């Protein structure tokens, strides 16, 4: 009912967002993030961070793990709750940090493709 989106897809790392409206607080959208890794090597010590504009509040819940396993063999799932008291267009800056092939990777990206249903 809220379309899912690919929030990020780069360097073998894909982050999908699925959305649900909170049953508790109709101003809250619950985003379930799924990180997957299409590469041959695990992405370890993986950390998702996000920031949203001033009018919103965010709660990031604990991720399912810290490894995005190679070959799409599973995902990291993590829930972000977004409170949007002013029904503003949701947009988000995400920061992804992980190790891959022994190297520290980090990328900052904007997610500006939130479906209207996620914030209207
Ligand atoms: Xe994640
Ligand atoms: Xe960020």
């Amino acid at each position: 009912m809220i379309p899912s989106i690919t929030a990020y897809s780069k360097n073998g790392l894909k982050i999908e967002f699925t959305f649900e409206r909170s049953n508790t607080n109709p101003s809250v959208t619950v985003i379930t993030i799924q990180a997957s890794n299409s590469t041959e090597l695990d992405m370890t010590d993986f950390v998702f961070q996000a920031a949203v504009p001033k009018t919103f509040q965010l709660q990031l819940l604990s991720p399912s793990s810290s490894v995005v396993p190679a070959f799409n063999t599973g995902t990291i799932t993590q829930v972000i709750k977004v409170l949007n008291p002013q029904k503003q267009q949701l947009r988000m800056r995400i920061k992804l940090t992980y190790n891959h092939k022994g190297s520290a990777m980090q990328d900052l990206a904007e997610v500006n493709n939130f479906p209207p249903q996620s914030w209207q």
